[PDB]
C-alpha cells in the first residue's frame, strides 16, 4: 500500500468509476448538456497569445473533475508546488533543490537555497549569454583565420541535446540573421562525421554541453570535433576560438583547451530534462537571438505563475496532471500520445519522452515503499498530419485506449496559397478529435453503403469494418501563434503537468538512479570488445553476441 | 468469441501462462540453462552479410516456443502465406491481392492474378526507373535553364513518404554521385514553405507520389509547387522538365503538366505502407542509383525465401510475430518499442509505426465478428544511443512491462577514432538488454551503497530507488553490416512479422478503413472556417474550437 493507493479522495475516484464507467458515453454527454464546452475549457490570456485548453471530450463529468481536484488537495498538490518554487530540497534521495523556475524568473523575486539568494548567479550567467550572442551574431568573434561564425554545433546528450534541438526546430523562423545550428549526440560516429563533413572548421562553433565535462558520449565527440579542428588549424591556441563549454568543471575545461571566459555555468538544481533554460540554451540564444531566448524564459515565466496563483479547478497543468491520472490509474491506459499539428514542433513529442518519462517513469515512493500502482505513461507521437496518415488508424479502430493531446496554433508562420494549406491543417485538426468523440454506428454505416448502391451481399460483409465505436478522449490545445514565448509558456506547462502527477504518484520527479546500471555494465563490457577472444563472462545471450560481433567484424561484405 | 479466443492452442497458452507465469525470470532462466543463447537465438546467413535474430532475453522455455509454433499451425499461417505469395486475393475486404512480395521478386517467378503473370509489368516500371535515374544522375536529364538536377523532392503522404524517406536516410552514405532529396509530406505549408526557400527552380525535380493523383494533401502540396516553379519559369511546358509522377491517372497526370513518358505506375495489390519496392521507390533510386535499389529489392527477396521454406520453429518473422503475441495477448504489453543503435535507421522506428499500427490496429475478423482480444501494439522508439538518454529511466524503473527490439550493425559506415565511437555504441547495446534482464538486487545495491561508504541510515534511505527488478524481456537483432541489401533484408523480416499476427489475430492486414471518418468530417468543416460567422453544426467542443479560431484569427502577437 502505497500513499497514493491509501489515499480516501483515490478510492473515492475508484468506486465511482467502477459504478458509472459503464454509462461515460462521449456522444451522449454533448447531447446531454449544451454547456458541456464551456464547462470543460479553460481559456488563458498570456497578454502574448491565448490559450484554450478544451478538455470537453474528456470522459469525465463535473463530479469526476471535482473529484479530481479534493485527490490533489489531499494529496498536498500546492504545498508541493510551494516547496519547489521556495527552494526547499524536494530532489529527496539526491538532496537537492529543484529550481528551473529560477532560470526564467524575471521577476527577479529572490530564491534562496542554504541561506543564498540564486538570482544574481543565474543573471550573471545570463549576461554573460548575452554578450557572448551579441559578439558571435554581428561577426565581432573572429574565427582562427578571421573568419566569422557561420555554424554552431552543439554537442551534448539527452538533455543537454533534446531541448535545444526541440526549440530551435520549433522556432526556426525566428532564426534570420544566425548561424546555422548542428546537434551532435549520438555516440554512434555516423553523426559527428556526417556533420563535420558538411563544415569548414575556420567558421564553426562547438559547444560542449557538459556539466561535469567528463560525460563519456559528449567528451568523445568533443574530442573527435578537435581532433578534425586542429587537422586544418594546427595550432592548438586555436581551440579557445572555437570550442565553448556549458558545464562548471573549470579545470577539464582548460585542459580541453576551451578559454575558460567561456564557460557558461549551470547548478545543480537545474535538472538535465528542464535545462534548456539555463546555459544549456546557449545555442537556442545563437541561433535566434538573446532577445528571442529571453521570450522564451518569459513565457515559461507567465506560466509558471499561472501555476502558482490559480485554483486548482482553473490550473492549466493540474487540470491536465488530473485528466492523466484518471485515465492511468482508473482506466489503466499505458500511454500518452502528443500530437501537435506543427511541423515545427516535429520534436516536441521527442521532448516529452525525457521530460515525462525520465521524471515520472518511477517505482519507489518518498517513504521507500514501492508503489502498488501504475505511474508515468509512455509517450509517443508524430505531428499532425503526418501522424494522421501513419498511425491513427489504430486510434480509431484498434483495441487500445489512448489519450492524446491534439496542439495547433491559431495563426502559422507560413500562410502561403492565402491560407489554404492551414485552412485544411485546421480542419484535420478539429476533425479527428470529433471523429475520435462521435464514432460512426452501425446504423449511419449501413445507410452509407446502401446510398452507395452497394448490393445487400456487399453491404453485409463490407457493414462491420466501416463502424467506428467512438468514445476516444481528446484535450485539444489552441493558442494564437508559436511564437517564442508561446513556447516557453506551453512547455512550462507541461513541465507543471508532470510535476503535478509525481506529487499524486509520491515519486520523485526529478532523480534518475535507472541509468545506473547500464552505464555500470557498458564500462565492464567495453574492454572486453578489444582483441579476438571469446567472452563468456556473462549470462550466455550477453556472450553470444559478443561472440558474433567478434566473428562478423572481420567480415568481408 | 473470435477466431484466437476459441483456438485450442490458444486456450493452451492461456493455461500455460495462468499456472507458470511467475516461473518466468530470465536471471534464473539463464543460471539454469548454460546453452539458453544457443536453444533461443538463429543465424541467418544471406551470402551478402549475417543476421543474428537472438530471442534468448525473452520470458520464453522450450514449452512455451513449441505452444507458440504450434498456435501458428493451428491459426493456418503457413497456409495464408502461400495464399499471399499465389496472387490470391487475401485483402479480404478490398477484394485485392497483396502483391508487394512481387515488387522484389527477383527470380521472375510467375505470380498470377487472375490468371496473368504480374513479371512483366513489375519489370517494365523498374526498367523505365532504370532508365530515368541515369538519365538524371548522369546530367543528361536538364532543368528548363539547362542545369542538372541538384535536388529531388519526394511530395507525399503516409505510404508515399515514409518509407522512401527512412531508406534514404538509412542508406545515406550510398548516395555518392546522386541528387540530395527531400521529403515534403505534411499539409502544414511550413513544410512546402521552408522546402523551396532552400532550392533553386533551375535544378529541382519534384515527384509527386499519388496512386489516383487526387491526393487533397499531396495534390496541394504539389500545385504549390508548380505554382512556385512557374513563379520562376513562367512557362508551363517547362514543368514537364521538373515534375514527374507515381500514379496511374494518366489524365490527372496530364493536366496537371507532367509528360504522360514520366508516369511510373504501381498496381491495387500494392499496399502504400508496402509500397517503397515499387515506383514509390523512385526517390531511393534517384539518390543512391538504381543498382543499389535493385540490392535493397534483392535482400527483401532472400527474406520472403526465408519466410517462405524454414520451419515455423527456425522463421524468423515466424518466431518474432509468435514472441509479440505472447507478450499482447498473454502479458497484456500496450507496446513495443523498436530500438536501432543506429543514427541512419533514426527514421525506422517511425517507419514501422504505420506498417505495424495501420496494419493491425484493427477489431473486426474476416468473419464479421469483432475481436474479443487485443490486436496490434503501440510501436515507438528512438535510436540509441538517443533514445537511451531519453526514457530508458522508465523502461527500467517505471510500472510497464515493455518488449524491446534492439538492432545494430556489427560494421559501422564510419570507423573514426579508430572505431572507438561504435566500440561504445556496442557496448551500451550489449549493457542495455544485459542490464534490462538482470536488474540489481537490494542486496547486491546494498553492498555497492556500504563500499561507497553510507552510513546505515543513509543506506537504507537511498537502497530501495537502486534497486533494479529486472525480467524486462528484450530481442537483439544484430546484422553484418547495413547495406541496401540488409536494410532490404530487414524490412521484409518486420513486413512477414505484422502478417503473421494479422493472421494469427484473424484481422485484415490490408486494409485501412479506420481512415475513413476523420477525413469525412474535415471536408465538412473546411467550408466552415471561411468568414466570421459562428459555428453551431456540431457539437459543443468542435463549434467552440472553431469560434476561438475565428475569434483569434484576428489578434496581433
Amino acid at each position: 500500500m502505497a500513499a497514493l493507493t491509501r489515499d480516501p479522495q483515490f478510492q473515492k475516484l475508484q468506486q465511482w468509476y467502477r459504478e458509472h464507467r459503464s454509462e461515460l458515453n462521449l456522444r451522449r454527454l454533448f447531447d446531454a448538456n449544451k454547456d458541456r464546452f464551456n464547462h470543460f475549457s479553460l481559456t488563458l490570456n498570456t497578454n502574448h497569445g491565448h490559450i484554450l485548453v478544451d478538455y470537453s471530450k474528456n470522459l469525465v463529468t463535473e463530479d469526476v473533475m471535482r473529484m479530481l481536484v479534493d485527490l490533489a488537495k489531499s494529496r498536498g498538490v500546492e504545498a508541493a508546488r510551494e516547496r519547489m518554487f521556495n527552494g526547499e530540497k524536494i530532489n529527496y534521495t539526491e538532496g537537492r533543490a529543484v529550481l528551473h523556475v529560477a532560470l526564467r524568473n524575471r521577476s527577479n523575486t529572490p530564491i534562496l537555497v542554504d541561506g543564498k539568494d540564486v538570482m544574481p548567479e543565474v543573471n550573471k550567467v545570463l549576461d554573460k549569454m548575452k554578450s557572448f550572442c551579441q559578439r558571435v551574431r554581428s561577426g565581432d568573434w573572429k574565427g582562427y583565420t578571421g573568419k566569422t561564425i557561420t555554424d554552431v554545433i552543439n554537442i551534448g546528450i539527452g538533455g543537454s541535446d533534446l531541448g535545444p534541438l526541440m526549440v530551435t526546430e520549433a522556432l526556426k523562423p525566428y532564426s534570420s540573421g544566425g548561424p546555422r545550428v548542428w546537434y551532435v549526440s549520438n555516440i554512434d560516429g555516423t553523426h559527428i562525421a556526417k556533420t563535420l563533413a558538411q563544415l569548414n572548421p575556420e567558421s564553426s562553433l562547438f559547444i560542449i554541453a557538459s556539466k561535469t565535462f567528463t560525460t563519456q558520449e559528449t567528451i568523445t565527440n568533443a574530442e573527435t570535433a578537435k581532433e578534425w579542428f586542429l587537422q586544418a588549424a594546427k595550432d592548438p591556441s586555436a581551440v579557445a576560438k572555437h570550442f565553448v563549454a556549458l558545464s562548471t568543471n573549470t579545470t577539464k575545461v582548460k585542459e580541453f583547451g576551451i578559454d575558460p571566459q567561456n564557460m557558461f555555468e549551470f547548478w545543480d538544481w537545474v535538472g538535465g530534462r528542464y535545462s534548456l533554460w539555463s546555459a544549456i540554451g546557449l545555442s537556442i540564444a545563437l541561433h535566434v537571438g538573446f532577445d528571442n531566448f529571453e521570450q522564451l524564459l518569459s513565457g515559461a515565466h507567465w506560466m509558471d505563475q499561472h501555476f502558482r496563483t490559480t485554483p486548482l479547478e482553473k490550473n492549466a497543468p493540474v487540470l491536465l496532471a488530473l485528466l492523466g491520472i484518471w485515465y492511468i490509474n482508473c482506466f489503466g491506459c499505458e500511454t500518452h500520445a502528443m500530437l501537435p499539428y506543427d511541423q515545427y514542433l516535429h520534436r516536441f513529442a521527442a521532448y516529452f519522452q525525457q521530460g515525462d518519462m525520465e521524471s515520472n517513469g518511477k517505482y519507489i515512493t518518498k517513504s521507500g515503499t514501492r508503489v502498488d500502482h501504475q505511474t508515468g505513461p509512455i509517450v509517443w507521437g508524430e505531428p499532425g498530419t503526418n501522424g494522421q496518415h501513419a498511425f491513427y488508424q489504430l486510434i480509431h479502430q484498434g483495441t487500445k485506449m489512448i489519450p492524446c493531446d491534439f496542439l495547433i496554433p491559431v495563426q502559422t508562420q507560413h500562410p502561403i496559397r492565402k491560407g489554404l494549406h492551414h485552412k485544411i491543417l485546421l480542419a484535420n485538426f478539429l476533425a479527428q478529435t470529433e471523429a475520435l468523440m462521435r464514432g460512426k454506428s452501425t446504423e449511419e454505416a449501413r445507410k452509407e453503403l446502401q446510398a452507395a448502391g452497394k448490393s445487400p451481399e456487399d453491404l453485409e460483409r463490407l457493414l462491420p469494418h466501416k463502424v467506428f465505436e467512438g468514445n476516444r478522449p481528446t484535450n485539444s490545445i489552441v493558442f494564437t501563434k508559436l511564437t517564442p514565448f508561446m513556447l516557453g509558456a506551453l512547455v512550462a506547462m507541461y513541465e507543471h503537468k508532470i510535476f503535478v502527477q509525481g506529487i499524486i504518484w509520491d515519486i520523485n520527479s526529478f532523480d534518475q538512479w535507472g541509468v545506473e546500471l547500464g552505464k555500470q555494465l557498458a564500462k565492464k563490457i567495453e574492454p572486453e570488445l578489444d582483441g579476438s577472444a571469446q567472452v563468456t563472462s556473462h549470462d550466455a545471450s550477453t556472450n553470444g553476441l559478443i561472440n558474433f560481433i567478434k566473428q562478423q567484424r572481420e567480415a568481408r561484405v
